[PDB]
């Protein structure tokens, strides 16, 4: 009768905000944290503790080693480099790579048996790394993927039609990037469709485009003011956390593996799936009109190709 | 028919920590901030709004300015100097007592009428700072004081005691600082006696000082390990935010001002108060011990003189 | 600085179940209870009280009287006759109009000035009758219409496709009763076209249709079973609680009142709305397809001819 | 990875405000519903499902029959005969030792292996009737026990000091009945001893038996009023499965077996004791003054006696 046991490796901005949300959130009841730099592991241990006893139920936070992993039930992955003004995720292949071969190799040696949830960028090309070098079913390693970009959209929509973020139903697909798409013949608040309703306004054409710019290029907009994107991952982490430990057979755009789906195979890619207790359950499969699936076949094109450079990856 | 709107100034560690804490439990449905360093709040603010699809309730965002404060229902301070490695609190107070000046006149002058809840160390005399510069009444300005003191007291001991934090019902009294006391005759987990307990320990009396040295001392442990703390009082503002926007009457232990309570006047420190919309609703008066009423009084004092030689007091 | 403060009318089946919503979720941190039961009342608000030491945060219970909503910011009413086996909601017309007759009036010479929200059937024709009795503007007075409809379309939904509730979106509009209608045209699953999925099965028209009537039928079949519906209503009006005291701008499917949206006028019927804490702020328009459209006039127009029959209105 | 599932066995008022309890927190993702009345648990699951999709996380309600328990994590027994205005809890052993004997023999037969929890009165000796029936660790086997009679108190000392009840930290131990004490030894709002305050004031003394008396007659007040309770002890059940499928380690005063703790043993009765995600961890320990001794040993006597003559407990 063991509890619910969160091990996260790599504790920087992300890191250390996603275990805030959970200690906010109380979705599990034990974290483990790992990071190389084990100062500010100590540091944000102890300062985490001391949020617990407010936390609407126990938490318990720890500094860990890898040695914790064999009985933990989701290990999610924020450690490695991170973009600078002027660069792409896709610029940071390289490196990341290189890390995750070594992170999941170690945790796979503690006999870990859980789940990954991965959000190190480029979070689809890792998610499938992590999945290459793991071993485990498709349905046991997850990407955030477009969880973050799908709330963007939303959040941008709800302010564009003033309404709640929660009456908003609308997605992003794709790659978590430039070749990430709108889902613009579901975009709906309640049935209304809002691209034809944006259609109508003066210039409505170019709100639609600044809306799907304001989208695609969130990140850059954030880095640029403050150096570093991380509370909207990390709430986004969460989200999908509170799906595996809730069980609910929500469905989330995240980045999962396709195998047939969109008539692509073979890549992890941003698309709605049902989350519950085993991780990814399977992949929905909406219609999408001609635009759209043209921009999603370009965007598994665009991973790819990516990925048969990866030398990492072969 | 108005919502629930709050004005954080000072979007550094804390602040935007305070922040996120908003988004994660949706306490209210209005968040504007303020920060000289507008930067960093457009960045905040785009990044904490996408945090947003995914909060209970519906929360906005928003960069803000002084004018915004006219109908916020709480001001939220958290900006000023945080101490070195090496330093106290008591430290800052010359600096920061210049800053609180401008920012609770820029507030008052915007026609702001609703409550005050600070942050900013030395965290007891900005409180009284707040109060006094302000002209609100006591109820309506709090200071975080020993939140986060009375947090790090029941976590060492739920460890020491291996049972949940929410079981454990502990209090730090006094200066959010170096003379703060811990109420071990109250101290108990559903009526064990915590200090007898552990004296019953091999080296029982080292482990109960260990227990409060360790608590005293959590904020310097911290800042060495990652250079600033921010994520328990977050936690601690955000539980006292909780308690007047759902109108508790739940006490708490905060910084309040005295007016004969505990033997004490014109001085705001850490104690257990009630606390409901309408800000510190009384300060409770718990029975001390002979140990406990001498470093209350000590810690009073210490306060007080401390007030008697700020220039901008 | 006031707290949030429901005054429940009807403290039967339906009224105490809402109360019960009320104490698990802390929307509110005040509920009174009033019934001419007075004994069912005592009783009832005893054993609630005994839940509340462990709510979210603090709900005050207590039994009223009419004085008591001099300063309550939403009034809940879920008194009078329910419906027999065998019987429609629209069978019950006469009698609740002259309860309601009686009962907005002791409410509106307390002084009143909030927000009510309807539970009472006919919903529709009972909302429309206290937005008329009560002279309130038309934002500030809700009957619950279709929000249990449409959970229903989304559980038997979410049972046919085999996710979360929450991942459905559905909409049940029109008469919260006989001449109710789904939406078709919008029922998806992150834009999976539920209809056009369902008609690829084998007897695909048939699932269709039964998936209708059983949302249509629920309440006649709950009742054949146990006698009376109120968990779910109780949720819906808890639902739409949260909306109003969390200021979400919500969009939820209610009876509202139309003044040329859906090219009807002068009458209450369910439709999605955005609530927050000023009441409902405005109806949404959805575009419906022609099938929709039909079954959407007629609901309004069958509500209508009962209102114009019915002497009390 | 499978899910938390709860079997409710016993739909009646108690059985079916906790059901509701449930849907309102979504503290469990699966809940199935046994009774004899098969078209009252219909009634209920249908009602109860309509409600779910305003659940914070998804909750799935169904009608079970016995087989359903086999891989059940909790078991919530509240089943059986109530008492009329004019009776005591005690009174009630005979037909509900007799209907235990049977719905535990079902359960065992399902081959459930998880956590029993037991409302139906007399509660401690249902409960220790359970635990005897079931073969299982007492770890396994909780009564709500004085969950109720604690609530009770604090809200009844939460209005007489006009604070929340959160703030009250209070506790009645011993029999959920009429020999069960306050612990006025205890008994404190942030320190304040509160009956030391109460006797402070004008016939202060009256006070604190008003005080006690309500709290110990409470289940009879109401039931003059309203005929059953059933909100009360619907939350306080909540809070115990809480307690359970959140592994909080928390302190509840809950019905539990005592082999030698308060020098009592083989007699279930309400004590504080830490609740996890494998039940009762350990009964709690604490000091009680001369009076609260003395009353606490004459609750465990009262109830070992009337065991003692429970022939369907030989
Ligand atoms: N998926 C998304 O929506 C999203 C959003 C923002 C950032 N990110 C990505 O998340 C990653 C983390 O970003 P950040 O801002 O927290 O960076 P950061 O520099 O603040 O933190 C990186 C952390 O990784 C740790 N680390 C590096 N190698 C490690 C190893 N081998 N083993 C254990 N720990 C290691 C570092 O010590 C550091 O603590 C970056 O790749 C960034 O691109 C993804
Ligand atoms: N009460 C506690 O438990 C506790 C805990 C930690 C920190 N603190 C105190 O909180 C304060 C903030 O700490 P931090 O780590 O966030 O500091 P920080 O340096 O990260 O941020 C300080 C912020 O204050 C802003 N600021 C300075 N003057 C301003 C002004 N006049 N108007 C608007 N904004 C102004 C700065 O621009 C900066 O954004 C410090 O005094 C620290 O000592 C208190
Ligand atoms: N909107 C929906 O989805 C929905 C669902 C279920 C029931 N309902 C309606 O809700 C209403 C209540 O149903 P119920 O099952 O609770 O009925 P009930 O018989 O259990 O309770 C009705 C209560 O109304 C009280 N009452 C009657 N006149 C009163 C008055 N003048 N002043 C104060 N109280 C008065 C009665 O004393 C009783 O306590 C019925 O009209 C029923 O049709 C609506
Ligand atoms: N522990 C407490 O704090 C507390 C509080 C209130 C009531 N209770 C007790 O809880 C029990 C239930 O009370 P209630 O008001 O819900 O009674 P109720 O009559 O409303 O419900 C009893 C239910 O038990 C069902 N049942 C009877 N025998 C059964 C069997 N063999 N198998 C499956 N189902 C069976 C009945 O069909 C009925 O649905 C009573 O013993 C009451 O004394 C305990």
């Amino acid at each position: 009768f063991k509890g619910n046991k969160v091990v996260l490796i790599g504790n920087g901005a992300v890191g250390s905000s996603y275990a805030f949300s959970l200690v906010n959130q109380s979705i599990v009841d034990e974290l483990v944290i790992i990071d190389l730099d084990t100062e500010k592991v100590r540091g944000d241990v102890m300062d985490l503790k001391h949020a617990t006893p407010y936390s609407p139920t126990t938490v318990r936070v720890k500094a860990g080693e890898y040695s914790d992993c064999h009985d933990a039930d989701l290990v999610v992955i924020c450690a490695g480099a991170r973009q600078k003004p002027g660069e792409t995720r896709l610029d940071l292949v390289s490196k990341n790579l290189k890390i995750f071969k070594s992170i999941v190799g170690e945790v796979m040696a503690s006999k870990f048996d859980g789940i990954f949830l991965v959000a190190t960028n480029p979070v689809d090309i890792l998610a499938y790394a992590t999945w290459k070098f793991s071993g485990l079913p498709k349905e046991r390693v997850i990407g955030s993927g477009t969880i973050l970009d799908s709330a963007r959209f939303r959040l941008l929509l709800s302010e564009a039609f003033d309404v709640a973020p929660r009456s908003v139903d609308a997605q992003i697909i794709g790659e978590h990037g430039d070749t990430e798409l709108p889902v613009w013949s579901h975009a709906n608040i309640a049935g209304q469709p809002l691209k034809t309703l944006l259609e109508q306004r003066p210039e409505g054409k170019a709100q639609i485009e600044q809306i799907f710019v304001q989208t695609r290029d969130a990140a850059y907009d954030i880095i640029q003011a403050k150096g570093a994107t991380y509370y909207g991952v990390a709430m986004g982490l969460a989200r999908i956390t509170e799906a595996i430990f809730r069980n609910e057979d929500a469905v989330l755009t995240v980045s999962a593996l396709l195998e047939g789906e969109y008539e692509e195979e073979d890549v992890y890619i941003g698309v709605p799936a049902v989350i519950n207790r085993n991780g990814i359950r399977n992949v929905v499969e909406i219609p999408l009109n001609d635009e759209e699936q043209s921009k999603f076949a370009h965007s598994a094109k665009t991973l790819k190709d990516i990925m048969a450079e990866a030398e990492e990856l072969k």
